[PDB]
């Protein structure tokens, strides 16, 4: 259709007003004495959340380019949240604050490309600052602690994390279920989990955390794409039969066939829910059947001349429970035979012998893991339903937080960590003046977590950013207590990487914007 | 319906006004510091690019008259990237140059057919200049070169290209498929490509590439024209079963017939793709029959008395994978038996012997080169699906820029070719003044490539087209470093024949609307 | 009344809007290939003229903010041409220059205390890197150059101005006159000349010079301040009689008197004009006498009880000619005795023997120079009334623009003296970063000229400018040639004092409007 085109300063201005109202609308619930924001419902009663995810989801703005500004930002942040299981809103206060200074920079006149260069310069260098100011997590007594904190002071919570990694390792899969009643359990079973999620929402059956969650589900594998549904319908029926949910992994479901799927499960006939194999070329249909060997199940591929068609619920894998994400699969507790797994796991180990690389030998060892090493799965405790859930979402929680800070350590929270760092390059400079300001304005934002939490609070944020910047380590302010110290020691503190990310993302779609000329949109007729 | 019809100057400021929209929203991403582009989405984020050609395609303006002005440089430009693979967004940037001054030219009461003559005799001239500045690209160690400068400085993919080359020629089919894993693959395989493409887009199952990817198809092969798609029936069924996808080679796939195959195809119900048979009259039947043997298929004749419903999976050919084009065809791993293909290739030889006629004789070898000759197939390395997919875009991209750089050389990039060339043009008249105009206007349009560019870079076109201009050769403005020397040297090129088209094509579109006195179109009731 | 009050942004928006209607209407006229501007008047034909003062005259607005905008820099300006006889435009068009960019800057979140303080750094080291660049011009040889330049190639004129300043010295008073007819005249009279103007216009009868001239006036010198008019009458209807002009120098006429003086004269009854005594104190009722003396007059105190009433014709002193300016006042051929008035200048210098100080030495020293030095007259030449006034007015300037080049010497005209200097204060410094900024506005902005003389040639600044920095000396752009070479060498130059005059005022005024706050201004009701 017809579109509306805006140029330069025009399009700019459209963008900075459509972050505006998605920061200003998140950023009122950072920090402990963060804000309410009441979301509005079609049918009942408004939602009182204290949530920036779930005020950012949602925030659209009804000017086309003003609503542009908004979706950029509000993608990019989205994607710290997934990298490190926190720092969106974050990331979209650091936004505003770069996106701010930087456009003021670019009407004054400033070079839009030098201006990009220095806050990336600024960026690299405050990301190395934090990895030195970062404190290591690699103990036990150390993953407890963290995910204490992440669950809110429940050292319950730290202890069955720090149990859960002592069993799988910290790089080894976990999850989370509702519990039998009162008492956590922790047990690991066979399981595996890939690269791979939903082939499209609508299987979504657990919006609240955006998951697919299904119930001892067949699991079909097809070394192959589908496209006509038809191929599907005598071994659907089978396990439309049986009554129990169906997980399909094909190279591919096609539109059509995938529409099939999403209509007929939600007419209560069949339950199922796709996902691409994992991986791509060899190691495709060597994962494949992996997951044969582990769910018990029939790899159907059409080289050896199988069909779909011919296909029985006999053929078909099987688990206890399978979980979906946005991008990733998780089978717990396969029926294969320990037996034929346990010699599977012998045939990939002989590879990793006559290994005449070092690639392949890394891929080898990952699929062995995986086979090998099983799943822990923690049972959150109970008494009520209603605590039950509570408590299983506190520490869903904590173990994203304590994975995180596993792999980088963790830094002064509070927003302290990234003006500290920001405080350590006063003397970082550039090629050209242009570059200069851009170093300056990405400093400058790096203040931008603190101060609104200080504001939030009811607090002067010239005064205790001033404070804060005059100590240094982790010496910062504890908006809770309302009190300086080392935030550490009074436990206040993000995974490295939850910082690390929230700034490079914000950083990212900052320096797009701010190098953004032209701006195309269909006319709102 | 009633139309709305405008004349001379009227219709004139409109067309300029639409083309000012689309050029100045492609242009600025013009050059290494080009700025980004921001295309709304119905559904999701706005897709944020620095490709000239994606912002092209989303031009659409509201106002009937200023919209036919966009939609016509819009047209002839991606003829532009068609003939050289680039050269669009600098064609669309020319054509604004030679269409703003040529207008102003023509409402100071100049002759518009006069000012075209002048216009294309500058161009002539240019292209003539053109040649004579180009440097050959004709040994393998200089296809690597421009093969590894179009890959980004990636030395692998210039190997890859001159590999492929040398195993087909220059002048030899070569296609890219994703890998089986990390580490490349060449291979050549029995296989064809003539000039035809889809009989109508839908069938495009790859829309980044808008192309038609089969894997693994059926290939009919029909000496006839399609109407009833009843005749089909009983081979499409058949087809329909095996879960098999079918490229439909008829004399013409007519309208009633191609929409029940692009409606099924889309239901998922057997998949389907027409393309017309390659040439016309007798050397139609030859080459219907060549594809015949090298896919190990039968040709459906009604002149032998054959027909369609009678034809089973046996009667046609099979291919590993076929490739559909805007406009070509490619057929990749022929099942045909090398028996029965290079016995075909015998005759076909003889036939050049008895031969009695130069273009017989030319038309003969082009059929055996491709018999006999093969198609080169580049697999991509790969380590993570990710990198793959980037890699084989890189490869995919320099292999146009290679193909074209074989046929006409290489000429200094960064627009100062274009500046260069016409700096020696000063002299060039016509048989009047309006000629005389003509000429200028193209001349100092030429430079709008290059002033873009610095534009983009925050620089003062005036000086660096003043200093380019002032020196000789392929001395140019490399807007990277921002710094002046041998733009070859530096590695800064295009190939001659993108700079050329671009330049044509711009000019012709151009030429066109300058002498342009009436437009018609639908009143927006 | 009621007033309509604006703050910081807004009010600097309005200003800025209104110098560029001031700046840009002024600025098509400077240069060689200066445009014309069209001046409408309310009875006659329009007025077609290339002089900038003229057009900045004539300069108003309708909204009032955008007014005082105008209004102020149109103020400052005219202190230039007042100081140095030229350079009002030149500063108009620098102001713009350095309060566009000043405000940008300002726009932007910068200091704009700092700014102003950069600015004006950057003047004071401009200045000094002038008064390096300065050429002398103190021998009759140059002398004579400069005036014949002035003159527009007169060797005439040049001719003229260096014989009279060698009669009187390059510091003594020189007039110019309608000469008798054919062959110029230079004549050395009794005469004298103090800062003082006109008590008011309308005595104004040489609006084209802004001037009030009298032909053989008679003076009244009044030690007093003349309230009454009554005290007048007796007086005045004696200089009624004999049709003769009168000068009345008194301490001060004061609001009725003179308008009754005004009124009356204009009515064609007695031509009167005032001003104020020169000095103050105890050397005011010296230098009254000095003139009393030089004229054949008699002063008239209170003190010694003398009355004005009583006062006759015989009290008056008498000249052949007397000029008065907006502030200055210069008495022509004096009738006292050539006896008193030498006497008179014997008992100064001997209060410079019994002197018991400097200053009260230099004070005296003073007086007798303009009672001993006399008065040189220039009568211009002739052969057509029309063309002598003409060749009159060119002298005239002549002599402005020598007197300007005997005092600081000259450089660089064409506007390639400034941006020469900036070109070397590339590394200057302030104390912080908003500091730096504003020497750069200044920097920037003293290539306004420049530039604009380029642009109204039809060339490109950026070139001519980057070209004219590129060398060094005095090299310029020749605008009337078009060809660069030695400023001086090809004749084309500026009394320093003219372009230093230039840049400190437009730095002056610009300074102000960059550290406003508020304007306040009367409602439009």
């Amino acid at each position: 259709a017809a579109k509306d085109v805006k140029f330069g300063n025009d399009a700019r201005v459209k963008m900075l007003r459509g972050v505006n109202v998605l920061a200003d609308a998140v950023k009122v619930t950072l920090g402990p004495k963060g804000r309410n924001v009441v979301l509005d419902k079609s049918f009942g009663a408004p939602t009182i959340t204290k949530d920036g995810v779930s005020v950012a989801r949602e925030i659209e703005l009804e000017d086309k380019f003003e609503n542009m500004g908004a979706q950029m930002v509000k993608e990019v942040a989205s994607k710290a949240n997934d990298a490190a299981g926190d720092g969106t809103t974050t990331a979209t206060v650091l936004a505003q604050a770069i996106i701010t200074e930087g456009l003021k920079a670019v009407a004054a006149g400033m070079n839009p490309m030098d201006l990009k260069r220095g806050i990336d310069k600024a960026v690299t260098a405050a990301v190395e600052e934090l990895k030195a100011l970062s404190v290591p997590c690699s103990d036990s007594k150390a993953i407890a602690q963290v995910g204490t904190i992440s669950a809110n002071s429940d050292e319950t919570v730290g202890k069955l994390i720090a149990e859960a990694m002592d069993k799988v390792g910290k790089e080894g899969v976990i999850t989370v279920e509702d519990g039998t009643g009162l008492q956590d359990e922790l047990d690991v079973v066979e399981g595996m989990q890939f690269d791979r999620g939903y082939l499209s929402p609508y299987f979504i059956n657990k919006p609240e955390t955006g998951a697919v969650e299904l119930e001892s589900p067949f699991i079909l594998l097809a070394d192959k794409k589908i496209s006509n549904i038809r191929e599907m319908l005598p071994v659907l029926e089978a396990v439309a039969k049986a009554g129990k949910p169906l997980l399909i992994i094909a190279e591919d479901v096609e539109g059509e066939a995938l529409a099939t799927l999403v209509v007929n499960t939600m007419r209560g006939i069949v339950k199922v829910a796709a996902v691409k194999a994992p991986g791509f070329g060899d190691r495709r249909k060597a994962m494949l059947q992996d997951i044969a060997t582990l769910t018990g199940g029939t790899v159907i591929s059409e080289e050896i001349g199988m069909e779909l068609e011919k296909a029985t619920l006999e053929d078909l894998g099987q688990a206890k429970r399978v979980v979906i994400n946005k991008d990733t699969t998780t089978i717990i507790d396969g029926v294969g035979e320990e037996a034929a797994i346990q010699g599977r796991v012998a045939q990939i180990r002989q590879q990793i012998e006559e290994a005449t690389s070092d690639y392949d030998r890394e891929k080898l060892q990952e699929r062995v893991a995986k086979l090998a090493g099983g799943v822990a799965v923690i049972k959150v405790g109970a008494a009520t339903e209603v605590e039950m859930k509570e408590k299983k979402a506190r520490v869903e929680d904590a173990l994203h937080a304590t994975r995180a800070a596993v792999e980088e350590g963790v830094v002064a929270g509070g927003g302290v960590a990234l003006i500290r760092v920001a405080s350590k390059l006063a003397d970082l400079r550039g090629q050209n003046e242009d570059q200069n300001v851009g170093i300056k304005v990405a400093l400058r934002a790096m203040e931008a977590p603190l101060r609104q939490i200080v504001l939030n609070c009811g607090e002067e944020p010239s005064v205790v950013a001033n404070t804060v910047k005059g100590g240094d380590g982790n010496y910062g302010y504890n908006a809770a207590t309302e009190e300086y110290g080392n935030m550490i020691d009074m436990g206040i503190l993000d995974p490295t990487k939850v910082t690390r990310s929230a700034l490079q993302y914000a950083a990212s779609v900052a320096g797009l914007m701010i190098t953004t000329e032209c701006m195309v949109t269909d006319l709102p007729k």
